[PDB]
């Protein structure tokens, strides 16, 4: 699967690709697939804004093969949600994780 962190939020490079590992592997996890089969990505939007505004947000696009499990996507949406607070500075309200196929 993929797995797309579009964000306003600037962050080192070593922050990024830790953050993204814990990621990968929290996908590994939750649905069972070996990294081998796993993309990710950081894509820093410096002009990205929701709801009227440029603060920090977050914007994850998750895409597997894929759209099986509601339990395993909401406790993958919600890990990846805590591993973004955790790393990045923004509020849970300012993320929004998307499931596509």
């Amino acid at each position: 699967p993929c797995c797309e962190v579009i964000t306003n939020v600037n962050l080192p490079d070593d922050n990024v690709q830790s953050t993204l590992s814990q990621i990968e592997n929290a996908i590994s996890d939750v649905m069972g697939k070996p990294l081998g089969y796993i993309m990710s990505n950081y894509d820093y939007q410096k002009n990205l804004r929701f709801g009227g505004s440029n603060e920090a947000y977050c914007f994850v696009r998750i895409t597997s093969i894929g759209g099986i499990n509601r339990s395993n996507n909401s406790a993958l949406a919600d890990q990846i949600t805590k591993l973004l607070v955790s790393n990045l500075n923004v509020k849970s309200r300012r993320i929004y994780v998307e499931f596509r196929d």
